Formats: structure tokens, C-alpha cells, sequence
């Protein structure tokens, strides 16, 4: 393929400019399954020489149900970090269900799908809503300012803490910790400590679990740390490590498709006006589909496999670029028209149909939903003032800040 010597799709100086949208075109069409080979001590961590890069929507579902396969735990689902963090930190992402196997993950999975049932989903929708309405209404109050502070931040955090029932007087402290646990090598963020906000939040949460034992009421909590038919229950740890993984899983991801998606309407100013006339509920697939909040995950072959003609060896990685396979030619027509009323919208913004598909994926639909039915009501004539700035990350696609004029 037509790329530059030493290009990586796994880059952060790459993301903190731009998406690399012409060389994963270039790859769909000249190398879907590509080597791309990475040069000594630039491996994110990685000490491999490379990975396979992924850019067909059709081998990222195929990865994505061959779990048995292409193993999240063997060097977890991150494909970067900084280039000279240790083992024992890749290792110890473990303990979060995302880089967990079958048979422990298929045991988590299960008793964590108590929290996302559509009934307990459905019961903040009212709370949300009721949120984002002042959000909203406040940002507008404000005139201008920055967008992702304003608008994107808060509601992703208060679709967590209302989900697990965290106290109002806890949300602050919350909040801070879970901004800071997602790593990234930005020099906005260089000061501070992903492990200490963790340990920090984790001890938190085993205490709420603690209490829960001793008070039960009706709610998720609740539900999660108490035995069900087979006794099965999250231990303290358990209720900890499932509370950190939201805290990264379900916070910068739906914020990026928030800035992004009022982005996309920015610049594609009749979907706005359709939008805003309509508020159809299909506006929050593609949305997601074009804000791709998570770049790329990785997986590790744990025997050889043949994939679309290619032969993956035992021990390699393999990245599926979701921000390629959203743009897949052959499954969307016209991918690169913004279409709010896209329907089907088959996109693999949540990962590909499989056994780590986000079990978040209607929340964060609902949670975008509400936000843009709230910018429409008390902002429909937003209008930006400077450019994003983009987050330097090799696989979480961020807008750090926006500044938009709300009037
Ligand atoms: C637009 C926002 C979101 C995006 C783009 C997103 C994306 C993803 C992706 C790509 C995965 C991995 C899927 C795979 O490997 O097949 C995932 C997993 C996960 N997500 Fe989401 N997510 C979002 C929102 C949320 C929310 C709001 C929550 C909960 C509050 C959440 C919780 C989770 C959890 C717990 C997993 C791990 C599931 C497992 O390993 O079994 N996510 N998400």
C-alpha cells in the first residue's frame, strides 16, 4: 500500500492531529490485513515488532466472534500505551472483565448483565433526561465556552452514578477519579496518575459494596453482590474492578461521541435542521458510527489462524481498526455521508457481534439521544468559534476541548 516508511496506525502523534482516514482507505483497498511493523522501543509497549492491522468490517466481526481464538487477555485489548510502561502494567488491565477470557469473563459477564437488563437501562432514562435538560440550559446561560466541558462531560458520569446508585455528595469525588483513569500521552494530562485515581475508586467502591451487604435495598448494587440460583455474586474486588472498568469504559467513549456528533452536525448543517425537525432516535447509531470513540482494539492469537487469506501466527496481534470498518465501502452505502435516518446501521462503534460486545450500547444510545433532544431545545443555533483539540491517544479518538458560541 501506498503509506509512508515507519507509518504506524497506532501513532499518537498521528491522533493528536487528525483521523488517518486516507491510509485506512488506502489499506480497504490495496492491503486490508496488513503488517504493520513497528521499530525498536516504539512498540506502545508491545516488544513484538508489530501487529496485524485490521481494516475490513467483515474480519473485525470474524476476530470478534472467534473469541477462542483471538484472546483479550494475553496482552489485553489496548494496542498502545507509552512506549516504556512495564509488563506488570499491561498485565494488570486483567483484573477489569474487557481483559478477561472465557471461562472468567462468560461468569463476570453474566452476573454483570444484572446492571444493564432494559428495565434497570429504562429506569434513569427520567433522571437523564431531567440532567440533560439543565445541562443544556445552563450552557446556554454561559453564552460560550468549551463544549466538551459544558455539554459532553457530565452526563456520560451521571448515567454511572446513577446507575449504581452513588450518592450526590460522592459524584464530585467520582467524577475527578474517573477523568483520570484513562491513560494517554497528551502533555495536558502528563501530570497526572491513572494508578492512584484507580486504587482511589476502588476502595470506594468495595465499600459500598460492604455496606450493601449489610443494607440491602432494590437496586443494581444490590442485585450484583448478592447470590442469584447458583449462588453467583460479585465478591468486594469483583464490585471494585467492575466499578473501575466503567469508569474508563463508559465515560470517555460516549463524551468523544457527543463533541463529535455536534461536530458532524457543525459540518453537515441540513442534518442539523433534520435533527432538530425530527429528533430521530437513529441520529445516536450514526453518530457513534461516525465518532468511532474507540479507534482500535486488539487481540492475540493463541493458535494459528487463516483470516481472509491471510495466516495469523500463534502469539501475534491483531487491531481492528473500528475507525476503518465503520467506512467500509462494502457494507455502508455512501460511508462518508453523515445520514442520521441511516437504517440498518450495522457499525462497530460497540466492537464487533461477540462475547465482549459493550455491554453499554443502549445506554450510551439513550444517553446521546438525550443530550442532542437538550441542544436542539436551548442551543439550535450553536456555532463554533475555534477549531477541536484532538487528544494524543494511539486507540481512544478524543476532543480534549471545542469552543463554541452558544447563541
Ligand atoms: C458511545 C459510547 C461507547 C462506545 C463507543 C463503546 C465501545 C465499546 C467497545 C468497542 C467495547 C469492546 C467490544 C468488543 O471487544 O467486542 C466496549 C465494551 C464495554 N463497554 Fe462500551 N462503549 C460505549 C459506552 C459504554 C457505556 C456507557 C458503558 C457503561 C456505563 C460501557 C461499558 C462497557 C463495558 C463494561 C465493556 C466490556 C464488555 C466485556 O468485555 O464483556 N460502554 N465498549
Amino acid at each position: 500500500p501506498n503509506l509512508p516508511p515507519g507509518f504506524d496506525f497506532t501513532d499518537p502523534a498521528i491522533y493528536a492531529e487528525r483521523l488517518p482516514v486516507a491510509e485506512f482507505a488506502e489499506l480497504r483497498s490495496a492491503a486490508p490485513i496488513w503488517w504493520n511493523g513497528q521499530d525498536p522501543g516504539k512498540g506502545g509497549g508491545f516488544h513484538d515488532g508489530g501487529f496485524w492491522a485490521i481494516t475490513k468490517l467483515n474480519d473485525v466481526k470474524e476476530i470478534s466472534r472467534h473469541s477462542d481464538v483471538f484472546s483479550s487477555y494475553e496482552n489485553g485489548v489496548i494496542p498502545r500505551f507509552k512506549n516504556d510502561i512495564a509488563r506488570e502494567d499491561i498485565e494488570v488491565q486483567r483484573f477489569v472483565m474487557l481483559n478477561m477470557d472465557a471461562p472468567h469473563h462468560t461468569r463476570l459477564r453474566k452476573i454483570i448483565s444484572r446492571g444493564f437488563t432494559p428495565r434497570a437501562v429504562g429506569r434513569l432514562h427520567d433522571e437523564l433526561q431531567e440532567r440533560a435538560q439543565k445541562i443544556a440550559a445552563e450552557a446556554a446561560a454561559a453564552g460560550s465556552g468549551d463544549f466538551v466541558e459544558q455539554v459532553s462531560c457530565e452526563l456520560p458520569l451521571q448515567a454511572i452514578a446513577g446507575l449504581l446508585g452513588v450518592p450526590q455528595e460522592d459524584r464530585g469525588k467520582l467524577f475527578h477519579w474517573s477523568n483520570e483513569m484513562t491513560g494517554n500521552e497528551d502533555p495536558e494530562y502528563a501530570h497526572i496518575d491513572p494508578k492512584a485515581s484507580s486504587a482511589e475508586l476502588i476502595g470506594y467502591a468495595m465499600k459500598m459494596a460492604e455496606e450493601k451487604a449489610k443494607n440491602p435495598a432494590d437496586d443494581i448494587v444490590t442485585q450484583l453482590i448478592q447470590a442469584d440460583i447458583d449462588g453467583e455474586k460479585l465478591s468486594d474486588d469483583e464490585f471494585g474492578f467492575f466499578v473501575v472498568m466503567l469508569a474508563v469504559a463508559g465515560n470517555e467513549t460516549t463524551r468523544n461521541s457527543i463533541t463529535q456528533g455536534m461536530m458532524a452536525f457543525a459540518e453537515h448543517p441540513d442534518q442539523w435542521e433534520l435533527y432538530k425537525k425530527v429528533r430521530p432516535e437513529t441520529a445516536a447509531d450514526e453518530i457513534v458510527r461516525w465518532a468511532t470513540p474507540v479507534t482500535a482494539f486488539q487481540r492475540t492469537a493463541l493458535r494459528d489462524y487463516e483470516l481472509s487469506g491471510v495466516q495469523i501466527k500463534k502469539g501475534q496481534r491483531v487491531v481492528m481498526f473500528y475507525r476503518s470498518a465503520n467506512f467500509d465501502e462494502e457494507v455502508f452505502q455512501d460511508p462518508f455521508t453523515f445520514n442520521i435516518l441511516r437504517n440498518p446501521n450495522p457499525h462497530v462503534g460497540f466492537g464487533g457481534t461477540g462475547a465482549h460486545y459493550c455491554i453499554g450500547a443502549n445506554l450510551a444510545r439513550m444517553t446521546i439521544n438525550l443530550i442532542f433532544n437538550a441542544v436542539a431545545d436551548h442551543m439550535p443555533d450553536l456555532k463554533p468559534i475555534s477549531a477541536p483539540e484532538r487528544l494524543r491517544s494511539g486507540w481512544l479518538n478524543g476532543i480534549k476541548h471545542w469552543q463554541v458560541d452558544y447563541t
